[PDB]
């Protein structure tokens, strides 16, 4: 498995990383031992899906945001947080 | 056959999911594990068809978005769906 | 030798809509039988009615064009005329 | 030859296929086969006119409408077919 | 193992360097020596996301730029840097 | 180890060298030799970084033109002097 | 050790010559029999760089145009000496 | 020490013989008897530079297309010859 | 020394034959018991040129076309030649 | 000396034979035993130029296709026999 860079912020977009990781646990590891959470999900910054497996991260482009939170937790959209602060 | 990521919601759009599969049954089989629905089929977000064969999901662009629901099941398309909320 | 594409297909009166991969016009035609009712089923295009009268006619076709499928030599209502006589 | 796509119908919009071609001879026969016509003609829905060979059916653009008649047969051009309905 | 190029800067844009480094490790020592920081991390100027592994720094083209700053530092991005100006 | 060849110019595009070196070092010394500076201290043209370590040097491509100038000098950049001379 | 070719004339493009050259030592002796000049210089007719050392020399490619020129004399660089022209 | 095929001309392009030589000499005395000039100089159709000295003319590759005329020649090159002629 | 193999034909391409020779007087000469031409010259059929010694003979590839012509005839060059046609 | 394999054919390739031969003299007897010719002229399929000299035979690879035929007939090339059966 190859190594991947990404970009992880929380939904307050406060703290923000640049992560590299070949799965979606050393993604997930490497996220939450920079973040106070008890369970990590990763999710879109773009949309807010949740990314579910390792193959649906691997379908995703090098560099992509997401929003790191809470089980279910629903995320602030980059439109809608953008939108917000305006 | 290659993995490809899929977006899968129920029709409520509560439940938002990225999936890699590379048929329509691995697809089906990992939407129902994380669904509350007793055997699940497929339909297009954008007119509300069904996905109803592996070579028909092929045919999709990666990262289309599919609602889950029962089978026979009649969907509330996006361009509904939206208007519908602002409403 | 021959390319999987991808069709929507759907009866007269618009209730079961499907998406079907087929690389030839009696692929897509067998595959529309089992999901349906009619016993010898025709294609035809929504837009103007016209039949998908041989798989050379079909692959003429841009993919997910939507179809009628409907009985032999019956006369399909068109998209225009289902979805104004439907708000009427 | 490439094959293309043509629409066709009689001079009374009863009979309405769409047809594979790569030649006038091609798509002559196969609206032959499904026409009760003897010896049958194309004609420009848009203007009546006859197309006579191959090199003005390839001229056209693909999924033209054809009226298929008789020889030297005069059409209900689609402007009259419908302001006639 | 391979020792790549990149280009590094203060919060203000006023110390410019280009360093060589193969390590994210190496990168950040360099960086120390001509920067009056204490502890040091490398952030892209583009939008401000830290550099935290050796493998994120590693995802990156060449020359890219870094500012150097405080541990939580927030950046001045080069899009509101250059737009302040 | 092996011979590169750069351009140098002072931060006023009067003289004007090429110059071959295996080394920043070796760069540097032949620099001097033809420049008024105590020390001197080379510069990206384009941005105007400065070439750091010999590591970074071999980074960058050949035939690339470099400021020299004292360690202190900030450099009228290449878009800058042909757009001020213009 | 190896000989090349280069191409050389003076600044105002008259004469023209392709000389077979190892140094630039060879090369600069070479074009100081065919020119006027009492101690002369190369510069690319490209950029107006003075080549000023052997190793830079051989940083070029083969067939390089050379002005050969004054000690420190600037060069109508091809590009404005074409302009010129017209 | 090697024979080479090289392709010569009159600047009218005229006359046109293929000479094998391995020498700047034995070029120059093969086109001297098959050219009515008195001392003849070879110049690269190409560029209308003057093949100088042996060295210069084994840079050059094989087949390469030479105008002979007399010394310090003006020469009509390929780009500007085949123009002219429309 | 060593015996190759060469393309002739006239300006006009009716006559062609395939020879083998070590020397441009070896080829020629059999050119000559094939050709009319009192006193014949090898040109090169892509761009015309004349083989002028055994030396640029030699240079030469095996297999490359002449046209073999008057003693300062100018060759329909192969270019021009299939123009033409 | 050494006896070569060879493929010949008439105008029309409907008589394909492999005929060894050490000479050119070899190969045309042999072709002509199996060819009604009465003196017979061997040709390149490829080129359709007649192969009139013995050491011009020993130039070409083995198996090169031959055309058979009359003295000074014009052949119907490789290239051109297979676009007239379209």
């Amino acid at each position: 498995a190859p190594m991947r860079g990404y970009k992880v912020t929380d939904n307050e977009r406060t703290r923000k990383y640049g992560i590299g990781a070949n799965s979606l646990e050393m993604l997930i590891a490497k996220a939450k031992s920079k973040f106070p959470l008890l369970e990590p999900h990763l999710y879109l910054a773009s949309d807010g899906f949740e990314v579910s497996d390792d193959e649906y991260l691997k379908s995703l482009p090098a560099q992509t945001l997401f929003i790191v939170s809470g089980p279910d937790a629903v995320i602030t959209t980059d439109a809608d947080f953008e939108f917000e602060k305006m």
